[PDB]
């Protein structure tokens, strides 16, 4: 292999890169993609699939945080939580710290991102062995159409088209009365017209759907986004103050300021949705 | 077509595909002009990403737009640096204002800039802009107290021309400069990549002023994508007091800011918050 560290390059249609100099530590291909884990100097070890960024030590929380903390204070209830994605381990770790979580399914095809992130990736997956934590190796989306009605106070889709419309429906199906969906929702800079069509789609599915905007320097851009769901309007605007009070001293980002922060819109996307209303 | 990377300590890079259109060395750094395919036209100064005609309104909307929305008066406007011209057109957008003075020190930059991004710089023509070709720091010492009720600086980062622009005497003869209820800006670098520089600012800055708030906000080319600005006045919370008359007037012309984007931009990490406590 490589003597010294080596540029590992995220090409972004042939014509952005973004880079970070680091170690190949293992790569293999599963039956679904190849898993590249890393040691990068500037944000420690990390992840790619299918040569594109998944995460990174310290370039992490960004991505974990904003995915999760909006949903999980304002949700009217947190006791059952569905994951789909959640292959390094982060988005469960957050949702692990609030003490009213009982469960958490966390459903992920690729047993291999699993395996290679509980060896490598233990820094960012600190909580695999809570004992609230059942990982089931499967496909999501069938999991969502084959799951009880009002089953889940959350869902969380952390992974990115085979999300679409029947699936949605499914996860407002599966939601219990006062829950939340969550999702990425890409990037406004890199991929604005996806961006608006998937706050279109969950816009029809559930009586609200709303974006909201972060960092991901390791993301196309480093401009990333979210979309929020409930069946309540202004839901996404009340998180509880116990839950604020207690998550905010275990986080590295999120508190009331920046989850109030993060739905601001920008001028473009404002415009780019009043065009198809 | 060749990659044009921003290399970030060896550790970091962001490279555009595109082509070199005009290159030279000034009497203070390397001047690249680059077609790139992915946002157009840009500028690299040192091999550092300033600007290009498809990502500049990210920059220029923040750095302009919460100090011009907030200061009591805006009649007139100091810019230091702002040679690729968007700075000034932003600040030209607003009735209100009487005189922008563009102090840059590489008069290189200006005519460059002139001749191939007229498409950034479209306010060149603006009768209330005086271009001045010398150094912000010696203008900004030698200025009269109370001469301009905004002043902006439009920088890089702190290593060669744009060094003593990070200096607490600069910011000392700033805020002397300043009429009563006017703002003083800066890019304020990446609490991701240059986060002790970032706390150091805020710290300074925090001392000479009554009061001065990073503001967070998102420039692709420049390291991590995640950048900032800080906010100085001699008015604890003036930042979050912008004038509805000039958010109407702003609104419709600008692609990203707003009085929501402008309130928003102000939320700080908890690691902010705490980094600015570890330093006390
Ligand atoms: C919100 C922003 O426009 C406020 O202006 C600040 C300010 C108003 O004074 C405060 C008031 C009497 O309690 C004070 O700035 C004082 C600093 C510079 O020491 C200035 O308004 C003064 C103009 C109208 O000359
Ligand atoms: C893309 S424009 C960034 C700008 O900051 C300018 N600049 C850096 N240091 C100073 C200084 N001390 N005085 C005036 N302009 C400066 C540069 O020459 C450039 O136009």
């Amino acid at each position: 292999s490589a003597d010294a560290p080596v540029w590992i390059d995220e090409v972004f249609e042939d014509r952005v890169r973004y880079g970070l100099r680091g170690q190949i530590l293992w790569e293999e291909t599963s039956p679904f993609q190849k898993i590249t884990i890393v040691d990068t100097e500037h944000y420690g070890r990390g992840l790619l699939l299918d040569d594109c960024w998944m995460t990174a030590e310290r370039c992490e929380v960004c991505y974990h945080e904003y995915l999760v903390h909006p949903p999980l204070t304002t949700a009217a209830s947190i006791a059952r939580v569905l994951v789909i994605g959640g292959g390094d381990g982060g988005t469960v770790r957050e949702v692990l710290r609030y003490a009213e979580v009982e469960q958490v399914d966390l459903v992920e095809i690729d047993g291999r991102v699993v395996e290679l992130s509980q060896e490598y990736l233990g820094a960012i997956g600190t909580a695999w062995a809570d004992p609230r934590l059942n990982v089931k190796i499967g496909d999501g989306i069938a999991f969502v159409q084959t799951a009880p009605d009002a089953s889940y106070d959350v869902i969380l889709v952390d992974g990115s088209g085979l999300f679409n419309r029947e699936f949605y429906e499914n996860c407002r199906r599966v939601l219990k009365p006062g829950g939340v969906f969550a999702s990425q929702a890409e990037s406004p800079d890199s991929f604005l017209a996806v961006h608006l069509e998937m706050i279109e789609t969950l816009s029809a599915v559930f009586a609200e759907a709303k974006p909201y905007y972060g960092w991901v320097p390791m993301y196309p851009s480093g401009w990333w986004s979210w979309l929020y769901a409930s069946d309540t309007p202004g839901q996404f605007q009340k998180p509880q103050s116990d839950r604020l009070a207690a998550i905010e001293p275990q986080v590295e980002i999120y508190n009331r300021d920046i989850h109030q922060a993060a739905f601001a819109q920008p001028n473009f996307v404002r415009r780019g949705l009043s065009a198809r209303q």
